[PDB]
């Protein structure tokens, strides 16, 4: 299955935001991280990525596109708004195992803010 | 403004669910909620609305605009999948009043775990 | 199956358009038309229905939904934007009866041009 | 500015689409090109192109971004689906130098179909 998430100034939720914010996808699912506005990419948190996984960020107003193989949480910032708290969540599968990395995970204020916001979103 | 929520069988997070699940507005604005997919329906959380706001509940399989000219908190619930935990939540305004009361309002277990992850995005 | 159409000030194909501005779809979908932007309703081309189908007016900002029970073509305008062109169409099944009707239906030069163009699109 | 295209399977025009088949867009702007279903890929139709631009080819399944720095028509097709009608077309400006090029190329009858009915909304 595909899932699609856009990178926004002024979403439903805020500015500079990933809408939706929150994905639950399965293993060998793809996310489409798709610029609507200018000036946006998307980038792992390294600290929020499944064992194994690579890094990845995208040049600004690209699409990119992620096949999450392995299980667990992919978060991901846009790089130049990470401190305006532009941030998502990706779970793939169930219980992930980096739970703990995810709420941990060292960030500015208002990214933490929205990462406890999708966090609570996990199932 | 215009906002517009999905009502679907299954979503970016999870089965049941508003989408978006949380909106930000402005007096005045108008929220289109809209079936993507039948079997829902919109329906105030009466003890998560503004002061002075009617109750509404809208027919299943049918748009519905709720207009929100006070400012506050708006909870949503879809009436057949309320215990499923299909709600949804709009904030009007800055620093709404009726924060506690949609913190504490009493509903299923599964309606209070995302309302809970609408809550956190009030900002 | 259920289809969603925005009415857009500035959608990709241009100004004051729905976006899809033809959908294919079979007798008994679900038509929904949804503003993104506020200004814009749906209302029934009254010669470009099909038999038995009664006319529509949306109210301006609500989200419209057709039932498209009857087999052929529904022609769509905003009422405020129909001589900016601001239409749309939807083919319900194959070969649709009133095709001559849509082709030949006296509407503003650049509806008409519109229209002309989504015509292009009936298979 | 960014404009997004889908890639689909099944669309609201018919299967095999891009979705909007038809952008208009300005100097400098990106296209993405998005693999919503797999199986796709975006591909130039030499005969349709811009003096002085290269031709591109996707993978498939990847995302693409089309940078339209020159102006007049861009002719997109998928490779596998070429056939099948799956073109797409983008106007970069205003009166474009090359639009009997772009009405008289030579490719599949479904393809010509479609290209048509692209052309149709040139403005
Ligand atoms: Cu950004
Ligand atoms: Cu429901
Ligand atoms: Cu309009
Ligand atoms: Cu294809």
């Amino acid at each position: 299955a595909t899932h699609e998430v856009h990178m926004l100034n002024k979403g439903e939720s805020g500015a500079m935001v990933f809408e939706p914010a929150f994905v639950r996808a399965e293993p060998g699912d793809v996310i489409n991280f798709v610029p609507t506005d200018k000036s946006h990419n998307v980038e792992a948190i390294k600290e929020i990525l499944p064992e194994g996984v690579e890094s990845f960020k995208s040049k600004i107003n690209e699409s990119y596109t992620l096949t999450v193989t392995e299980p667990g949480l992919y978060g991901v910032k846009c790089t130049p708004h990470f401190g305006m708290g532009m941030v998502g969540l990706v779970q793939v599968g169930d219980a992930p195992e980096n739970l703990d990395a995810a709420k941990t995970a060292k960030m500015p204020k208002k990214a933490r803010e929205r990462m406890d916001a999708e966090l609570a979103q996990v199932n």
